[PDB]
Order: structure tokens, then C-alpha cells, then sequence
């Protein structure tokens, strides 16, 4: 596979992975997160550790488990340290700890590299043995909840490294190397291959959406970070001046928040609330082929890969104005940041008006993705932050 990518980014690169891959061969790594289908991590670790395992590294993947008030207190945390709002129960760091100790009995984690994946598995470091622990970051810790970033800090202080997506999540009160490495597309994927329009038509029709008409698609959770009440509200401002054009919300299972936005979108037809099975790669492709424009106007993002997945595909984004969507969509040029559902309508009108700019928004995009944010590059990347830290240990 890996030879495959050469088209993309030349032989230049792939010598460079071939070579620190060499310098690797006899060290194993462990990446420990908190789900095996759905979400950014989940898909970069789908195609990154085969491309590991391919170079012929050691490269192995552990999911940890919990109960649902486990799930329930990482998603507060989660919440707290990319808003910093929310109370933030004493009980809510025992279940949390407790949790780390019984994950810790049924993870083995002498491996030579730790990879630990977000808020969820950071504190296994308590239970390190021997090897270089690094913390993968992939949430907006810029202005976190003091009391949750306070106890975590605890633990990422214990890390050899810490990998953000962006450097403005960089922090001044950690001393560990803090380095940005962004998610990445990986265009051979079933979720960024190119597809036959048959395949597009197929899907499209398959969900009652009409080719023929101007499609706005946002791809995200049904999750208040990704605002979906906020991307309809969006829509009905714009609709007024763009009557012809569709709506496609594509989400993947709180989950109130989609009553909200079935609510939010009464008395409007055109609004396709769509909810597919986190497999549905291919399905995702082609929405984001049939799209006119892309929407990802979240709150708060990490870096939202779907902005990256729909630039490649040669669609302009309307971004919220936050965290990773910044170093994605440069505003006028691979699409619009916004700060508001009002701002969000004007660009939608703006971009279905104008053919020509949506069309040059589309291959900037596309170059913009290529230059900076392809699987090769993460994988680059990588391979010398580890290089670089187990020196270091």
C-alpha cells in the first residue's frame, strides 16, 4: 500500500518513512483510546497502524473498556476542558481513577513506545513499566475547566511527550516536549477513494436526496460541539435567497440533541436528518462528492478531519471559527470561517451564487489538503516524534 501514495506526494517522502522506519524496526508500540469504530481517532488508527505494521514495525492497538458512568464522566471531562464550563463532581475523579486501575489489569503495557489516546486512558501512566509514554491529544485543551485540566496535568506531567493537532493547544504549564502533529486523510481509504458516479447517484437517491439540486452537507455526531441546531438555523436563513438547495446532516450514534435538531428543522423539507452506522464509509464519500458545499460549523473542534475529507474532494467548507478548522479552512481562500449561524447563511448564499469561486475554493482545498494534511505526512511525522522521545527517555 504504502508505495501507492507515491502519485501524491513523490518518492522523496516515502524514502524518508522507508529509512526512519529502518531506525524503528526493533522497538514495539502500543496506542491505547476508547472506541474501535466511529469518531477521528478510531479512523486515523484504522489506517495508520496497518501502515505501521506494514513498514514492519511492532505496531499493536488496545482499546480499554468501562461502564457507562465511566463514559459519562469522560465526556464531562471532555466537555470541561474544550469549554471550561460544567461542576464537575468529587466522585466524578474516583470512577475515573478506579477505572485506570482495572484497565491496567487487563492492557499489558510493556511495550517500548505508549502511544495513550486522549483524556480517556491517560491515566494508565500510573501503571508504566519500561518504555516511552506518549500522550496523543486530540481535543482543544487551549481554555480548559481548571479543576479537570488540574487533575490531568497530574498525569501528562508523567509523559516523555505530548502530540496536539495544532500548536495554538500547546500549554505553558507542562515542561514535556509539546509537539503538533494534525490528523490526516489517507486517499486510498473507502472514505476518500475516488467513486463512480453511478456509486454517488446510487447512495444519494438510496436516501431520498435529489441529485439534481443544490446539496449543503454537514458530516458530524449529533453533539452540541458540532452545533446541528446552529447548521439548520443556517440553512432557513439561507434558503430564503437559495430556494432550490438541500440540506444533508450525516451523523452517527446524550443523543437528545437530534430531537433538538428534528425540532429546530419543522416546517422545512428539504433538511435531510440522516443517521448512518460508523462503517459507512463509503456512504460519507459519496454525500461529500454530492455535496455543493460542506458545512462543519462546530463550537469547539480538535481538528475535524471532515473538513480535510470534503477540501480533498475539491468542496469548499464553511468552518466555525475554532481550534483545527483554522489551519484547514483559510477564509476565502479553501472556504469561510464563521462565529455565528447568520455569518454561516451569508457564505452558504455567497458560495451557491458564485460557480466559478466555489470551483477555484475547490482545488485550493484540494492542494491545501495535498501540501499539508495527507496519511503520509502523519505517518512522517510520527515516525520522528518517536525517534526523537525514545532517544530522549
Amino acid at each position: 500500500m504504502i508505495e501507492r501514495y507515491v502519485e501524491f506526494v513523490g518518492e522523496h517522502e516515502i524514502d524518508a518513512i522507508f529509512k526512519y522506519a529502518e531506525k524503528l524496526k526493533d522497538l514495539s508500540i502500543l496506542h491505547v483510546n476508547s472506541t474501535a469504530a466511529g469518531g477521528g481517532v478510531a479512523e486515523i488508527l484504522h489506517r495508520l497502524v496497518p501502515l505501521m505494521r506494514e513498514l514492519g514495525l511492532n505496531a499493536e492497538w488496545k482499546v480499554i473498556r468501562g461502564s457507562q458512568d465511566f463514559f459519562t464522566v469522560t465526556k464531562s471531562f471532555h466537555n470541561a476542558l474544550q469549554t471550561g464550563k460544567g461542576e464537575i463532581p468529587d466522585e466524578y475523579f474516583k470512577i475515573y481513577d478506579e477505572w485506570q486501575e482495572i484497565n491496567a489489569g487487563e492492557i499489558p503495557l510493556d511495550y517500548d513506545v505508549v502511544f495513550i489516546h486522549d483524556p480517556q486512558p491517560a491515566g494508565l501512566v500510573k501503571y508504566r513499566k519500561k518504555g516511552t509514554w506518549i500522550w496523543r491529544c486530540h481535543i482543544d485543551i487551549s481554555n480548559p475547566h481548571p479543576k479537570v485540566w488540574g487533575f490531568l496535568r497530574g498525569y501528562i506531567s508523567k509523559y516523555d511527550g505530548m502530540i496536539v493537532s495544532i500548536p495554538e493547544f500547546a500549554r505553558d504549564d507542562l515542561d514535556i516536549p509539546q509537539i503538533a502533529i494534525p490528523p490526516s486523510i489517507d486517499p486510498l481509504s473507502p472514505k476518500n477513494m475516488p467513486l463512480p458516479q453511478t456509486t454517488v447517484d446510487r447512495i444519494v437517491d438510496k436516501f431520498g436526496v435529489d441529485r439534481e439540486r443544490p446539496i449543503i452537507l454537514q458530516v458530524s455526531r449529533y453533539d452540541r460541539a458540532k452545533d446541528p441546531v446552529g447548521v439548520i438555523e443556517s440553512f432557513r436563513l439561507a434558503k430564503r435567497h437559495v430556494p432550490d438547495a438541500q440540506l444533508v446532516y450525516l451523523g452517527s450514534p446524550g443523543e437528545v440533541v437530534y430531537r433538538e435538531t428534528v425540532e429546530a428543522a419543522r416546517g422545512e423539507k428539504d433538511v435531510h436528518l440522516l443517521m448512518l452506522p460508523p462503517n459507512s464509509h463509503v456512504e460519507v464519500n459519496a454525500f461529500q462528492r454530492a455535496a455543493t458545499v460542506v458545512m462543519q460549523k462546530s463550537i469547539k473542534e480538535g481538528f475535524g478531519l471532515t473538513v480535510s475529507e470534503a477540501l480533498w474532494k475539491r468542496k469548499p467548507v464553511i468552518g466555525g471559527n475554532t481550534g483545527g478548522i483554522r489551519i484547514q479552512v483559510i477564509n476565502g481562500v479553501t472556504g469561510f470561517l464563521v462565529d455565528s449561524p447568520k455569518a454561516a447563511a451569508y457564505y452558504l448564499v455567497y458560495l451557491l451564487k458564485n460557480k466559478k469561486v466555489r470551483e477555484e475554493m475547490g482545488e485550493a482545498g484540494r492542494d491545501h489538503v495535498r501540501r499539508n494534511f495527507l496519511i503520509t505526512q502523519q505517518l512522517r511525522r510520527y515516525l520522528m516524534a518517536i525517534l526523537y522521545l525514545t532517544k530522549r527517555h
